[PDB]
């Protein structure tokens, strides 16, 4: 038979890889007065910690870098990670080119080796100019991401932005106002793109779990008059029944 269960789902866990432009095609001026305050508006309004949003971050340019991994303290601590943009702006000049498919392929990496969590909405904020090395490359992996199930923001930035890949590659429909996926304003802007991904919603629902098949049931405790007697199996899951008492009749008692 089966157990069935009450259970609240609130979608408060997030994954969240925020795939950040460093290459030379930024420009410097707009790294320091654009996109450094972008990453920093965008990291102060989420929530991190280790029960919700968790977030990832890498910086792609001719290399990709992984700045902060999943689960840890700059993951989870937004202050922490407030502290990284600071480290780039002081320490990071965008250089060279535009490694957007090998980001993206970093995410699709955490899921095949399954470190993402698995109840966690997947999440990944991709901040491009929209030029990246190969178009076809990076729209082929974005498309890969989405028949995951993972969700895909894109917020422009730099000092020349191919609006119409950035468009393409978030999923933006032509003559449809207002994407949903794609901003290139400023900070507030991108927040507000941002939050009806990571809203926690609190649904109470019914859930189901196989408990499996029951052992035999043990032998009367007495050969005669009235006992008892039980049945027990595996435990298959955290809700399930996994002993039972009776009581039985094995004749009458002399
Ligand atoms: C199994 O075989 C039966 C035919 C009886 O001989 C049982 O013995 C009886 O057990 C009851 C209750 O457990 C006691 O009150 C009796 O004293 C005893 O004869 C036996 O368990
Ligand atoms: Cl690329
Ligand atoms: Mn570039």
């Amino acid at each position: 038979d089966e157990v069935k269960y009450s259970e609240e789902v609130c979608n408060e866990q997030v994954d969240l890889y925020l795939l950040v432009d460093g290459s030379g095609s930024i420009g410097y001026p707009n790294w320091i007065t654009k996109v450094i305050p972008m990453l920093n508006g965008l990291i102060n309004s989420l929530s991190l910690s280790r029960d919700t949003i968790n977030l990832y971050m890498n910086l792609f340019g001719s290399y990709t870098t992984e700045l902060i991994r999943l689960g840890s303290g700059q993951s989870i601590d937004k202050r922490q990670a407030l502290s990284k943009v600071t480290e780039l702006r002081k320490t990071y000049t965008p250089y060279g080119t535009t490694s957007m498919t090998a980001a993206l392929d970093e995410v699709q990496k955490h899921l095949n080796d399954r470190v993402n969590r698995e109840k966690a909405i997947q999440l990944v904020i991709l901040m491009t100019d929209g030029v990246p090395n190969s178009k076809y490359r990076a729209l082929e992996v974005a498309n890969k991401l989405k028949q995951r199930n993972v969700r895909l923001a894109v917020i422009g930035i730099g000092q020349g932005i191919n609006h119409q890949f950035n468009r393409l590659i978030a999923g933006c429909r032509p003559r449809e106002p207002n994407c949903k996926f794609y901003s290139y304003a400023d900070w507030n802007e991108a927040v507000a793109l941002i939050k009806p991904f990571i809203a926690k919603v609190c649904t109470e629902v019914e859930r189901v779990a196989n408990c499996g098949p029951w052992d035999p049931w043990t032998a009367c405790s007495v050969t005669c008059g009235r006992g008892t007697h039980s049945r027990s199996r595996p435990s298959l899951h955290e809700k399930c029944t996994t002993h039972m008492v009776s009581e039985c009749e094995e004749g009458e008692c002399p």
